[PDB]
């Protein structure tokens, strides 16, 4: 009679809430998805061994097309919990989930976890100076659409930071690194000419957030795109223009320029 | 010598993370700080009990003026613990202090846990689709300024949301409930007539999130004005333009009118 969406965090099993914990271990049946993104020191076993339940993997498709055929029916009778990384919520996709669970008579509720979005918060910039969001898609064609890049203009403009998911491709494998964003973005700042991501523009990398010791650098792309910023998942942030604790923080703790604390008042 | 900012969570003393849970205890010293942000559902004394550890509370005097009077000196030798509501590095100032172990000589190492930034995912809102975030200050004076107010119009004219934090006076214990922003956000639109904020304008309201049953209700200003959400904290959002599921959603969890789907494309 209860669904539960219960978010694991961001690296590792352990970024899982107790209460997370806790409903998990008396749910009946446990379901979990883990293609919309990636958790780089954890794996299910793990996963499985903290809950002390076999979990049901779901596809992308068991999900999308057959939620309400795999998970709902079972949680008509039972307690279920549904688990997925970061914040359960916070996938465009996932709240339409809660509908299919209410038209099928399932009450569900929401457990939270560690996200990226808030977790940006370790890069010093403050968090309610953030724009509107955006991904960077892999390109797909000879020619493309660069519609992240628009974001970026628009956000700057208003003196907004930007914060940049990257794409992966799950069943490829294949995760988006800062460095091959940045490679893209400059391309289309040429095309486009916009200056809004150029060689001196300053740029914030946020790999393995969650992990005890991600890597946080800020700096001119110019300098770190060819700089190696260990294994994914990377986000990549284009700050606006930056209040002084801001930049003192991102010196300080990141390694940016020392010049960026010359703000330009 | 290591310094661990851990995120207490939103609500209640499971809000915090498993990893959060384990390294608090492992911490030869245990502070917290609970000025920041109210959690409903939790007290010194739970949290206490379930880390296992007495817990020094400081106050904004003793973290702003005293930080590296009080918790970093003990940093310097053992395992030390700073404890927070929500996600510790949210606050615009709680980023700085990771400085000032910086320069103690003390390493710092940030454990995230469950935020309204990201928590705000539970209204069917894309979480990509936020604008710059504001703080609904209390009036002060008989004369007070509203740039909150200016932050909205900025956000909704790019078709934006925006995310409203509610003031709070901890000494006071005085909680900004969502009628009151309401009212307030009223005169300043008589005020300053940007038709920014209406009797007809859409709102949507998050009360108590991280609880089970937190109150999540959108409708117009002049139906939810006298409606009750509850105890505090509430929070305030002032959704742009709609996608089609973000209405959906809304209209099914939310109890918003079912005219909002008719978007006008
Ligand atoms: N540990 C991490 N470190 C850096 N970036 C991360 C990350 N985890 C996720 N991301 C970014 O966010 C993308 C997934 S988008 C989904 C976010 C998730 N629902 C949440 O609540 O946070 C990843 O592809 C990457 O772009
Ligand atoms: N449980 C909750 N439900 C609704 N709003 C909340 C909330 N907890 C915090 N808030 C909002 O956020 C404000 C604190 S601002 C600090 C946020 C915190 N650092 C974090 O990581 O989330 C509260 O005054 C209220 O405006």
């Amino acid at each position: 009679m209860v669904l539960y969406f219960i978010g694991l965090g961001l690296y590792d099993e352990r970024d899982i809430t107790v209460k997370g914990l806790e409903i998990a271990k008396k749910c009946d049946y446990v379901f979990a998805e883990f293609y919309t993104s990636l958790m780089a020191g954890t794996t299910l076993g793990r996963i499985q061994k903290l809950i002390g339940k076999e979990i049901r993997v779901l596809s992308r498709e068991d999900v999308e097309l057959n939620f309400e055929n795999i998970v709902l029916p079972l949680a008509k009778e039972n307690d279920v919990a549904f688990l997925t990384p970061g914040d359960p919520l916070v996938a465009t996709t996932h709240a339409e989930l809660r509908i299919r669970a209410k038209r099928a008579g399932v009450e569900s509720y929401v457990i939270h976890a560690p996200s990226i979005y808030s977790a940006v918060g370790i890069t010093g910039l403050h968090i309610y100076k953030f724009g509107k969001s955006a991904t960077v898609a892999y390109p797909e064609g000879n020619m493309f659409p660069t519609s992240y890049y628009d974001v970026i203009k628009e956000n700057a403009e208003r003196g907004l930071h930007t914060l940049l998911f990257l794409d992966i491709k799950a069943e490829k494998r294949m995760y988006m690194t800062a460095n091959e964003a940045m490679e893209l973005l400059l391309k289309v700042e040429d095309m486009k000419k916009g200056g809004v991501f150029t060689d001196d523009t300053l740029v914030v990398v946020l790999a393995r957030a969650g992990s005890l010791n991600p890597t946080i650098r800020a700096g001119y792309v110019k300098d770190l795109i060819r700089e190696d910023f260990g294994d994914p998942p990377h986000i990549l942030i284009v700050p606006g223009k930056l209040h002084i604790v801001e930049a003192e923080y991102l010196v300080e703790i990141a390694g940016a320029p020392r010049e960026i604390l010359r703000v330009n008042v």
